[PDB]
């Protein structure tokens, strides 16, 4: 009996969202894998989509595996190049079937699709983003470059998809087909399913009966759910009950300041954002509840994990994601009160917002910071020992490829493969850690970099040196004990030059092993 595997990616979750992480959006389906299996509060991928993505499937770093930037701002091919092996290409040569519905974000083009790439059945969203319910506006020269860039461009398999069909909505429509696949399995061989869903990423958008249950929730603005997730998280052992969350930092008006009309649009669109990840959730317990029915569940290896931090953003202070995006929106869309949330609607929720959800931690999604690399993730299993716990033990997505291949009883190929040279595995196998055996899969000496839309991050053990440039930070290196400042308030370079010196030597070095430019 060797295991099957699901893993599933939630694109732009924050750290505190679902229940069992702090949070008041209902997740019961989660919360039931969460508290029996082991939830991780150290676990990092990279700062961005499809950076964490092209990590995800190898085990090696994105600069490495060909999303050295996103495609979208152009081993810098744009999608999963040939220098390295991808995780259901080998697991597909040693008889599991290979399923994924859900986003790719791996390359457009036939020959960079889930369905050259290893995955014998798959229905995807190959953009970064689009809309959940299928509705396109007008394209040509003049549509703003953001949405010209996130069409709904389907595939299965090899046929590009003309038409969707009727009652489309992205994360229902990836819960219908995975169950297909897996109703429709090889009941005497073992799987992989790969259930990377797109919500709660923009446009925010959900079914009006989910949202309805939000309503009002979110009136007392987004410092109180901050300071409501921040005793949560200590009361159920998430953070130290000590810890100093970092400030927030926008550019943006505070709640109060707000008059009533950008408050409750403002609140609505939280509202929405809950919807969808209990929407989410509610397919995820579609999926869960067949494999269990199935007597499948106990020997499944489920994986759960967002992406990157939460999302920040706004959208209309990027003048290349226009021309105009604002205009545009204002005369295709309904961004009206009571219409936030259906398919010609068009927002995004702020800051603000998504800065409640990955604190104590500094910023949030596309930064190098805690914020937008530290991120929510469980794993239930119940072969492994370490189960019904909260580990902080670091760990990486870089981690996840070699663990899989571990259990499966399958060995990377080394540097060659397919008659191609290829790359080899950064991260560690977890399980010598789950297993009990160890206390974590790294230590006091392991090197992690990260390197992102000019930001740097570099970490040994649990010491951490950052570079945000200008406008977003200082533009210069910060120094961090992340066993005592969580929050990366407290810089250290002045009072421990040494440590920031032998930090910048471990830089240099990810930067010519990675081939960061
Ligand atoms: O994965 P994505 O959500 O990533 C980012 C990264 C930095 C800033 C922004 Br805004 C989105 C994205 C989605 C669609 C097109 C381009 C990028
Ligand atoms: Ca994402």
């Amino acid at each position: 009996k060797r295991p099957n595997f699901l893993v599933i990616v939630a694109d732009d979750l924050g750290f505190s969202d679902i229940g069992t992480f702090g949070g008041e959006i209902a997740t019961p389906n989660l919360d039931a894998l969460a508290i029996a299996g082991l939830r991780l509060t150290d676990f990092h991928t990279a700062s961005a989509a499809s950076p964490t993505r092209s990590m995800l499937l190898t085990g090696t770093d994105h600069h490495i595996a060909g999303i050295g930037t996103m495609a979208e701002a152009l081993g810098y091919e744009g999608h999963l190049n040939e220098r390295v092996v991808a995780l259901p290409e080998l697991l597909r040569e040693a008889g599991y079937q290979t399923l994924m519905a859900g986003k790719w974000h791996l390359g457009l083009k036939p020959e960079q699709t889930p369905h050259a790439r290893g995955f014998e059945r798959s229905f995807a969203l190959l953009p970064g983003a689009a809309n959940h319910y299928g509705f396109e506006p007008p394209y040509d020269e003049s549509t703003p470059r953001i949405l010209k860039g996130t069409p709904a461009l389907y595939v299965e398999d090899e046929r590009y998809l003309d038409t969707l069909p009727e009652g489309f909505y992205s994360s229902d429509a990836f819960g219908d087909k995975l169950l297909q696949y897996l109703k429709e399995r090889d009941q005497s061989r073992p799987f992989f399913a790969y259930l990377p869903f797109s919500a709660p990423h923009w446009p925010l958008q959900a079914p009006r009966e989910i949202v309805e249950k939000y309503r009002g929730r979110y009136d007392a603005g987004p410092e109180a759910l901050r300071q409501e997730r921040l005793a949560r998280l200590k009361e159920l052992g998430l953070v130290e009950a000590d810890v100093e969350a970092h400030p927030v930092l926008a550019l943006t008006r505070e709640w109060e300041a707000l008059e009533d009309e950008e408050r409750a649009k403002s609140a609505r669109a939280m509202e929405v954002y809950a919807a969808m990840v209990e929407r989410m959730d509610w397919n995820i317990g579609r999926v869960v509840d067949y494999l269990r029915r199935q007597g499948e569940l106990d020997n499944t290896f489920v994986l759960f994990m967002s992406d990157n931090g939460a999302e920040g953003a706004l959208l209309e202070a990027f003048p290349k994601f226009g021309p105009d995006l604002l205009d545009f929106l204002d005369r295709h869309y309904d961004n009206s009160l009571e219409n936030i949330g259906r398919a010609n609607s068009y927002v995004w929720y702020g800051p603000r917002w998504a800065q409640a959800a990955t604190a104590p931690s500094r910023l949030y999604k596309a930064f190098t910071t805690q914020g937008g690399i530290r991120v929510p993730a469980l794993v239930r299993y119940p072969r492994l020992s370490r189960q019904g716990a909260i580990s902080h033990a670091f760990a990486t997505v870089m981690d996840v490829t070699p663990t899989l291949l571990d259990l499966a009883g399958v060995r990377h190929p080394g540097k060659r493969w397919r008659g191609r040279e290829i790359a080899e595995p950064r991260g560690r196998s977890w399980l010598g850690w789950l297993s009990g055996e160890t206390e974590a899969a790294h230590d006091e000496n392991t090197v992690t970099g990260w390197g992102l839309f000019g930001m740097r991050a570099i970490r040994q053990g649990d010491w951490k040196a950052v570079y945000l440039p200008a406008p977003v930070g200082p533009a210069t290196w910060q120094l961090y004990d992340l066993a005592r400042d969580p929050g990366e308030i407290h810089d250290l370079a002045d009072s421990q030059p040494g440590k920031l010196a032998e930090l910048i030597e471990h830089w240099k070095r990810y930067v010519s092993d990675t081939g960061v430019v």
